[PDB]
């Protein structure tokens, strides 16, 4: 299965205070935190988001430029784990160092983008986007995503995307 599970390695906050610093903004470290519209995020020891929880998915900067730090690659964007149309923040809590070339629409590619996009028209169409786990995964110290694992059920049907963050 794809779908949330509480689990005693993070320590949940009440959103507002998941942020550990706020000059330069960072996020705390093995904490759990839904956010208004009922996204759930879990960071890692470092700070970093390291998995997300869409119950049931629908249609509702300094950040986007920085975001990744000093392992963002020239070619990133501030990119959305949960797009803005999702409900998703436009901060910190959301965005991490992405290559334009997923989060873009891009011919042959932007597999980000196609990946929401695929959601939007599945919405869209009246079919239930359920039980979305982005599993975000790094290499090292670094800020920086190397892949995106999703899993997501689309009326019942579980699918998997694996993307690479180049
Ligand atoms: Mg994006």
């Amino acid at each position: 299965s794809s779908k949330y599970v509480e689990s005693p390695n993070y320590t949940k906050v009440e959103f507002g205070e998941h942020y550990a610093r706020l000059r330069p903004k960072k996020l705390k470290a093995n904490i759990e935190y839904t956010t208004p519209t009922g996204h759930i995020y879990r960071t890692d020891h470092k700070g970093r988001i390291k998995e997300v929880y869409v119950d049931n998915l629908s249609l509702k900067s300094h950040a986007q430029r920085t975001v990744g730090g000093e392992d963002r690659l020239p070619d990133d964007d501030g990119g959305a784990l949960i797009a803005r149309m999702f409900g998703g923040s436009k901060d910190i809590d959301n965005l991490v160092a992405q290559s334009k070339f997923i989060n873009r629409p891009f011919k042959e590619k932007g597999h980000w983008y196609n990946l929401e996009k695929e959601w939007q028209e599945f919405l869209n169409s009246g079919k239930e986007v359920k039980n979305i786990k982005m599993e975000v995964k790094y290499s090292g110290n670094s800020q920086r995503p190397t892949i995106f694992k999703v899993e997501y059920e689309i009326n019942g049907e579980r699918n998997i995307r694996r993307i690479l963050n180049k």
